[PDB]
DNA sequence: GCGATCGC
DNA sequence: GCGATCGC
């Protein structure tokens, strides 16, 4: 899985390469597509938007 | 609240 | 079982 450019919780931008993504969407409608990181600095999970492409 | 996911 | 993730 690709790298994507996200902020982290600390508030500094990283290319991170997500544990697990997929897509968050109501029924009928467009949604979004969210990854799980991990934060490579404190270790801390954090959820973030990932680009519309994104390989699902 | 909806939609899924999972760390906590 | 809740918070947190987006955009309605």
């Amino acid at each position: 899985m690709k790298p994507v450019k996200v902020k982290t919780p600390a508030g500094k931008e990283a290319e991170l390469v997500p544990e697990k993504v997929w897509a968050l969407a109501p029924k009928g409608r467009k949604g979004v597509k969210i990854g799980l990181f991990k934060d490579p600095e404190t270790g801390k999970y954090f959820r973030h938007k990932l680009p519309d492409d994104y390989p699902i």
